[PDB]
């Protein structure tokens, strides 16, 4: 299966981001982002493909595991948890495998919303609350409903 | 469950859709679509949910059982025929139903595309092919991927 999204927000940033699957394996993620100050910015699926209000209709981190918020490599993370992406010249170009992310089943995130935030995700490290839930990546600068593509 | 799609195009047309769905019954569909000529316009469900080529990317309906495409009426449509939405005053603010989408399992319409048609669709009986395949309904106008909502 193939799945695919478009960021955009209020600002200048936009982007695009692909997916597949084969069998119930690991999902592969390709995508590319513009307009993004120079350093890392949180990459995550918020649980509603809900646009309506902006990226902040989407909702908080996919979690149907029900653990805190973490690292891509941990086992206490939520499902959206992608960790961060790397700008430099105002682009971030990222190719991510991930196995706990799927495009079908109860962890599908098909008409969900993918987010790229303002500031690095802390990864659950930051010694506060809000860490545990948002890694402390900050604001909504672009998002997307998730959905097939060809 | 309940879903959403924020339709935009490369016009002035938008607007925004909700859907319901209470254990499996019909599927309830209430939205409002404004920028439009009075008059009929096609509203359909097309395949993917791909807005990289804005709704040319969105394929054609979406039709799991193979059939041709007819009045949401019909035995003989396809899964994504919703008919006609009327528009007045620039808008078109309706509320309807269907037994044959649905928001979970096989004909589940989440992350596929809504569309909203320049014309109105001719419900298969223009006596050619296209009307077999589209309706004649013309171009898309405006499309948005659909979403889970709270
Ligand atoms: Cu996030
Ligand atoms: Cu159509
Ligand atoms: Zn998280
Ligand atoms: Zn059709």
């Amino acid at each position: 299966v193939k799945a695919v999204c478009v960021l955009a927000g209020s600002g200048d940033v936009k982007g695009v981001v692909h997916f597949e699957q084969q069998d119930e394996g690991a999902v592969s993620v390709e995508g590319k982002i513009e307009g993004l100050t120079d350093g890392l910015h949180g990459f995550h699926i918020h649980v509603f493909g809900d646009n309506t209000n902006g990226c902040m209709s989407a909702g908080s981190h996919f979690n149907p595991e029900n653990k805190n918020h973490g690292a891509p490599g941990d086992t206490d993370r939520h499902v959206g948890d992608l960790g961060n992406v790397t700008a430099e010249g105002g682009v971030a170009q990222f190719k991510i495998t991930d196995s706990l992310i799927s495009l079908k089943g109860p962890n599908s995130i098909i008409g969900r919303t993918a987010v790229v935030h303002e500031k690095a995700d802390d990864l659950g490290k930051g010694g506060n609350d809000e860490s545990l839930k948002t890694g402390n990546a900050g604001g909504r600068l672009a998002c997307g409903v998730i959905g097939y593509s060809p």
